[PDB]
């Protein structure tokens, strides 16, 4: 789930995601785990340190996926398809971490503890802009796309569904991602329209 | 700008949008306008009442636009194009209200004062689902689209750009919306790909 310490991190993540980081105290977490605060402090020095481990594990997992996808695909279309679907994998299997990132990363990024957030932000943009540029150059994508805008569109659409997606529901995040991807690639209009 | 009272509402909206509703006091607003709190209370009974007037004026303006668009377009493709662009008109010219809605509407909606929020939420969904259904039936849109999912995609993409769009920048919201719309309609892949 989180991309004894691991069990505690899982519980803390769920609580952070549901209630918000700042609204969650160490006492809250310790009580949730049915343990004393002193015992929780045998695993983590602070709630800030907990979020740090959560976001690091999440981003390390995600950018490892990106790497594997980039390495294993044969052209920019295959690559973009794989990279696009990775966010929905994250939504399905690392939901708490995704929600925590969405809700807290921008605020946290100004603290030295979380300097890696902007590092990864830069790395992800370069990744997307590179695949878009290569896809336009080789003729997989429309030639007059505004690459920065399409990057924005993709960044928006790969993660925006976490705001409404329900984990226990009928549609899986994968199915949502496949349909979202279909629109990104081919739009909603019929050929000839 | 806001879709003497009007000037004060403008100032309050900007402050609400920038700092958040709950973080903004009446004293803050009155000080911003260079007036006593008692004088501000000659226009509004509470900050809750201010937000109510802001969100009502905004939704009334927006759904009037929707109405005009529905009435003046000849087919579901034209209709969807017009309706889609209306959010970017809102982002450009009613930015504070859009941000306030995005950041506060879900929380406020449970209060009786704001019961119209869910009413409009239902009305907007029905609008989108109706144009999508009619477009599929008449052959403007792909036949096997999951209408509820495409509604979600459109709702997500029509408003998500307000999270990063900069009002003073080079691209206008209209240009962002036109490119977003182009992808929604025809995707990023070249014909044949």
């Amino acid at each position: 789930r989180v991309a004894r310490r691991g069990e505690l991190l899982e519980l803390a993540a769920a609580m952070f995601a549901e209630r918000g980081l700042r609204a969650t105290t160490v006492r809250d977490i310790a009580d949730g785990a049915g343990i004393l605060s002193g015992s929780l402090y045998h695993h983590f020095a602070s709630k800030e340190e907990m979020v740090d481990e959560l976001l690091r594990g999440f981003l390390d997992w995600l950018f490892a996926r990106y790497r594997d996808i980039v390495d294993s695909t044969a052209n920019p279309l295959e690559r973009l398809q794989g990279l696009f679907m990775a966010s929905f994998e994250a939504i399905e299997h690392h939901h708490a971490q995704v929600v925590i990132y969405q809700d807290e990363a921008q605020r946290l990024a100004s603290q030295p503890r979380f300097s890696y957030i902007e590092d990864r932000n830069k790395q992800q943009r370069k990744m997307w802009v590179d695949v878009l540029n290569q896809g336009i150059e080789e003729g997989y994508f429309r030639p007059d796309l505004d690459v920065d805008l399409v990057y924005r569109f993709i960044r928006d659409t790969t993660w925006v569904s976490v705001r409404w997606y329900r984990p226990g529901g009928p549609l899986t995040a994968q199915q949502v991602g496949q349909q979202y991807l279909a629109i990104v690639l081919g739009g909603i209009t019929k050929e000839g329209v």
